[PDB]
């Protein structure tokens, strides 16, 4: 279960974050890691399509090859805090699993600038029991975390040394599909 009420960045710039470009997860902190953690790579595009906030997600497990995409409309709870009903889609946006109540994640932007971000997310999916996840994002895949985002990790009272890096995972990313999914 999730346990954190993450605080959104003061002065969060939504238009800059939701600009249609891609964010890569470079490091993450899972508060309830499984006994045997599945080391996935992940990226997202966040944008506005016809006035609606949207996110497209990409997950890739470089060992199992499991690969899946999602698209969500985001609903606003407050500035920088969203609730997202996801639908699983193929890379082209064709629906594989429809939106359903109880399948959603919350998403809080704790820090963001031009090139980096720190987010919190809580996933709810069926009758699964999932926990909090923090993620460091960068506009450049596998970019080393800079001082601004690392300081934000500290200011959130988290220890960056506890985060798991994706940068040495032999990750590959379908960024063109992520961008085009924003309309789907
Ligand atoms: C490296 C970072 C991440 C890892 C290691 C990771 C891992 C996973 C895993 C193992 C699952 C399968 C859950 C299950 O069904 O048992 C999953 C699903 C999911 N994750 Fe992540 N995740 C990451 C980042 C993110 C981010 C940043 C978001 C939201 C912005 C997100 C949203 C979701 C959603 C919505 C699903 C369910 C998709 C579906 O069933 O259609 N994940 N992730
Ligand atoms: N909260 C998720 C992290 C990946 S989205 C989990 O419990 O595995």
């Amino acid at each position: 279960a999730c346990t954190k009420n993450a605080i959104a960045q003061t002065g969060f710039n939504k238009d800059k974050y939701f600009n249609g470009d891609v964010w890569y997860v470079t490091d993450y902190l899972d508060l309830e890691p499984d006994d045997v953690p599945k080391r996935y790579c992940a990226a997202l595009a966040a944008g506005t399509a016809s006035g609606k906030l949207k996110e497209a997600l990409y997950h890739y497990d470089p060992k199992t090859q499991d690969t899946f995409y999602d698209v969500s409309e985001l609903q606003v709870e407050s500035l920088g805090k969203y609730t997202a009903n996801f639908k699983k889609v193929d890379k082209n946006g064709n629906v594989k699993v429809a939106v359903t109540a109880g399948n959603y994640y919350t998403f809080t932007v704790m820090y963001a600038d031009d090139s980096s971000a720190l987010i919190h997310t809580c996933l709810h999916k069926g009758n699964k029991d999932l926990g909090d996840l923090y993620a460091v994002l960068n506009r450049n895949k596998d970019a080393a975390a800079g001082d601004k985002v690392k300081s934000a990790v500290s200011a959130a009272t988290l220890e960056f040394s506890k985060f798991i890096s994706t940068k040495e995972n032999n990750c590959a990313y379908d960024n063109d599909s992520l961008k085009s999914l924003l309309t789907k």
